[PDB]
């Protein structure tokens, strides 16, 4: 039936992310994960198509889990520059302290459009607050949006294979977004508020 | 001696490029890549391990012929922020024109490290000129122009799908510090021709 694959899948992502949260995404086959979920390892392929899409669901979840908590928490700061700072500051510090997370921004290629799906909408919904009050300049929405995660991996990349690095980062995206070089710094280095 | 496997390498790299030019870089395999080098299609992997390190190659050689071209011309321009922002112009414009090269951001996950590799130095060379200068504000210096390709590639992919590269260029000045307002003007300016 239809209901059994569906929560197969559900199962068998689970089982892929407790997994990859104790040894690492890249550490951890479709048989333990099949395993795990309690079903036949030669059957793994009656549900995915292949093992990246496995993957991307496992990185929705984590992406999409951060996304919901920035919105409760971030957002009800009044500076839209500190909304979009304090935003990716918590995106760095989850990638240098998930182990998962760490392994997403690497042994993945497709990172960037997974976060694109998920955390794309909040950050262009940041991003157009911020150009709505004049706080920001941008010429094209999109791309602002699309950069900022292109940015972000190899922002990511760099520390991963190396401190506030979250500050530094979100000065540069904010200097990118029109804010004075001076200012965007100070932005940058305000108290962030507790995430969990 | 092992002189003939370098030659083959360099024959292969050849062959990639110029079928990869004219059918794109997704319709070309070793079986054609190894007939224009005129060697069989099982010995392929006796000079390379995988056709992603040849693509990689080829990647090399198109970024390479581009910097060089670049280091002879807009390195010349006196303003820092217009030698950075034509750079990357003409990046643009290749990567939107060039068959070959929309295959590189498209088809190609080592885009950022082979980008890196080759054109990094060049333009982290632009970018601490412009430092210097005091035409820029960067905090880091390596982060900024891992960014600027991170974000080239997004930007290109994002594209392939009518003077977006002057958008480009101007996101790219702001983020290192030109004011907002100058620099579009800057990404507008006529564009020296590269060759
Ligand atoms: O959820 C997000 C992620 C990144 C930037 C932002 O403003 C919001
Ligand atoms: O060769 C390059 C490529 C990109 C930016 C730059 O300043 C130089």
């Amino acid at each position: 039936r239809a209901q059994k694959r569906e929560q197969t899948r559900a199962r068998l992502i689970t089982s892929a992310r407790t997994l990859m949260a104790e040894r690492g995404v890249d550490n951890v086959g479709i048989a333990e994960i099949t395993e795990g979920a309690n079903i036949g390892t030669g059957t793994f392929y009656n549900y995915f198509p292949d093992r990246e899409q496995l993957l991307q669901a496992v990185a929705e979840d984590a992406f999409e889990s951060v996304g919901i908590a920035l919105d409760q928490v971030l957002t009800k700061l009044d500076d839209p520059a500190e909304v979009f700072a304090g935003s990716l500051r918590h995106l760095v510090r989850h990638s240098l302290e998930d182990r998962i997370w760490g392994g997403f921004f690497i042994q993945m290629g497709a990172a960037h459009p997974v976060l694109m799906r998920i955390l794309g909408p909040r950050a262009r919904r940041d991003l157009l607050h911020g150009l709505e009050t004049g706080r920001f300049t941008i010429e094209d929405l999109d791309l602002a949006t699309t950069c900022t995660f292109g940015s972000l991996i190899a922002a990511i990349q760099m520390a991963l294979s190396a401190d506030d690095k979250d500050q530094i980062f979100a000065a540069a995206m904010l200097r990118m977004v029109g804010v004075q070089a001076a200012e965007a710094r100070e932005i940058a280095s305000r108290p962030l508020p507790e995430i969990s």
